[PDB]
This record gives C-alpha cells, structure tokens and sequence, in this order.
C-alpha cells in the first residue's frame, strides 16, 4: 500500500516589523 | 510507493510592532 | 509492506508584517 502521508511542514518564518508609528504631538 | 507530501506548514507569526514615530513638529 | 513515509510538507509562508509602532515623542 501507499506509504504514510509525510509530516506537516515547519512553521514559516516570523513576519517583518511593522511601519514606524504616527508622528509625535507638536510641542 | 512513497506516501504523498505532508501538508504545508502554518504561516509564520506576525511581525513585531514598528519603532516609535518621529518627534513632534 | 506499506511504502516509505511521504516527503515533508513545505515550510509555511512568512508571517504578516507587524503593526505600526507607538506614536512619536512630543515637541
């Protein structure tokens, strides 16, 4: 018979960091 | 015969927050 | 006997990009 199904793939790499935050409050 | 390929891996974890924004005008 | 185990799954896709950072410092 056909062999067992292969093991599940590894979890992908972590996503990239997000964009810079909103500009600070005007003094 | 060999088994079929395993399922694709889960999507990676979401990235970390970005850096603090630029200083006030 | 049953065949050899299947190939491993492909590694997952990269995660989604992160959220925006905190708001900037004041003036």
């Amino acid at each position: 018979p056909p062999g067992p199904p292969g093991p599940p793939g590894q979890r992908g790499e972590r996503g990239f960091p997000g964009p810079p935050g909103p500009p600070g409050p005007p003094g």
